[PDB]
């Protein structure tokens, strides 16, 4: 094809990106955003802190901008995220018992209700499991509400929006390990009990060369549970600077990940976390690392571009 949009389009898959609405005013960014993707998710606009800064005082400004961009260009809209322990506004953290549960339910209801009909799928709960299996210990949701907060959130989301696909999202669950084994048990139990859950999202903030060789097998075992699977946040960081060897590996890595999704009939698509390395979140949390995206800081197509196109 001519673009990754058409490559993905022809494969019947989604290929998305994390949008920062403030960047649509940089011509080069919009040009790429417009032509190379078929799905979009808000990078930060739809999180709890961005949407409910004070209790019951909602701010859908940035959220709507992203949603409007999707409808105006004809792209699918992915929602991220309703419940996530990180970046939980301070007012929520200081709540407890029923008052905390009430705030969670109200946040879920209101945010899902506002975007009803626009958002096709939602990341209802994000990062609930601990690396090493079991439930995340440092989550205010887990501490205050116990094991059942997840089922509560999913039931509230479905109550507010009857048609959006409800997904459970997590990172470091790409391969078969103790954390994905725990996730797998939650998904099996939910489907058995009739708890509304339609998909499983796999983050995938990988490092160049450390791509689990059993990605497919893992993606496929979830699919068999009766849910859709998707890669919700891809990037392959490296130690900078980069050279013709790091990029050539990373190019191979993108191809593996996209290729694993293609082999699982229920893998809806791949979503890359940004457009250009210029605005990547990596340098800020991983000092010394970066160059994780498909486009460099000068909007040049890195080798990974041709790899993703081939993978589709
Ligand atoms: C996958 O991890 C990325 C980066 O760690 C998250 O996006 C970033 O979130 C932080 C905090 O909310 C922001 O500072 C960045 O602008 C944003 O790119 C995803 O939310 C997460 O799912």
């Amino acid at each position: 094809a001519t673009t990754l949009k058409e490559a993905a389009d022809g494969a019947g898959r989604d290929f998305g990106f994390a949008l920062d609405p403030n960047r649509l005013s940089e011509a080069q960014y919009k040009a790429i955003a417009d032509s190379e993707f078929n799905l979009v998710v808000a990078e930060n606009a739809m999180k709890w802190d961005a949407t409910e800064p004070s209790q019951n005082s909602f701010s859908f400004g940035a959220g709507d901008r992203v949603a409007s961009y999707a409808a105006d260009t004809g792209k699918e809209l992915y929602g991220h995220t309703l419940v996530w322990h990180s970046q939980l506004p301070d007012w929520a953290k200081n709540l407890n018992g029923s008052a905390f549960e009430s705030a969670m339910v109200n946040h879920v209801t209101k945010v899902a209700d506002h975007f009803e009909g626009k958002v096709a799928s939602w990341d209802v709960v994000n990062a609930a499991f601990a690396d090493g299996g079991g439930r995340r210990q440092d989550s205010a949701f887990q501490q205050k509400l116990g094991n059942g907060y997840i089922e509560t959130a999913f039931r509230a989301a479905r109550a507010a929006d009857p048609t959006a696909k409800l997904c459970i999202n997590d990172y470091n669950v790409e391969g078969i390990n103790a954390k994905s084994n725990s996730l797998y048990d939650l998904v099996k139990d939910f489907k058995a009990r009739g708890v509304p859950l339609d998909c499983v999202g796999f983050q995938s903030n990988l490092i160049v060369g450390q791509v689990p060789g059993d990605f497919r097998q893992n993606l496929q075992r979830f699919a068999d549970l009766g849910v859709d699977v998707r890669i919700t946040e891809l990037d392959i960081r490296m130690r900078t600077p980069s050279d013709a060897t790091k990029l050539a590996t990373q190019a191979a890595d993108y191809k593996k990940v996209v290729q694993a999704c293609m082999q699982v009939t229920r893998c809806q698509g791949v979503t890359v976390w940004g457009i250009t390395d210029k605005y990547s979140w990596v340098p800020d949390v991983f000092p010394g690392e970066g160059a994780a995206l498909v486009w460099d800081a000068s909007y040049a197509k890195k080798p990974a571009y041709a790899a993703v196109m081939e993978a589709f």
